[PDB]
């Protein structure tokens, strides 16, 4: 049993919800949350943004150390840092922009990154500015993850059509 609230379960292990994952995050204060970043983990917009301005800007002092120390991530992969004041850690994942040319196959390499941690509180990875099809970015997670995930799409809208569409 969790303190998460409010979501449609999809599966097994995957649930969603129309919410902010910066208010879930201030909510539950889950062990993990997911950052949906891009290699530099430079927290510009979107999810990323969001979070981090919610951190007070700590989340990118922790990040350009991060990055001084060990260089840009992976497409498709990811780092654990802190999560400051809105989770225990914070995982760093990093989806294919499909407006860089990336290869959307990177998506599920992006995914099973979530199979490191036993609970995550997640956005849905390349969506928005990364350019993805978010039906499947859905798919894929579903299909990729196998921990317990709860997925926070603050786009009323796009819930909406992701819950009436998903196969
Ligand atoms: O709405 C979905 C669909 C478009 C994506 C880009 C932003 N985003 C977010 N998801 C969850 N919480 C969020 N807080 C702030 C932003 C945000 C995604």
């Amino acid at each position: 049993v969790n303190s998460f609230s409010g979501y449609l379960k999809l599966t097994d292990n995957v649930y969603i919800k129309n919410a902010d994952i910066v208010e879930e995050a201030k909510k539950v204060k889950p062990t993990v949350v997911v950052n949906a970043a891009n290699v530099y983990l430079k927290h510009g917009g979107g999810v990323a943004g969001a979070l981090n301005k919610a951190t007070n800007n700590a989340m990118q002092v922790e990040s350009d150390d991060y990055i001084a120390t060990n260089g840009p991530l992976k497409v498709g992969g990811s780092c654990v840092l802190s999560g400051h004041n809105l989770a225990k850690h914070c995982l760093h994942v990093v989806g294919p922009n499909v407006n860089k040319g990336e290869d959307i196959q990177l998506l599920k390499s992006a995914y099973e990154n979530f199979n490191q941690h036993e609970v995550l509180l997640a956005p849905l990875l390349s969506a928005g500015i990364f350019g993805a099809d978010p039906i499947h970015s859905l798919r894929v997670c579903v299909d990729t993850v196998r921990t317990n995930v709860y997925l926070a799409v603050f786009d009323k809208n796009l819930y909406d059509k992701l819950v009436s569409s998903f196969l």
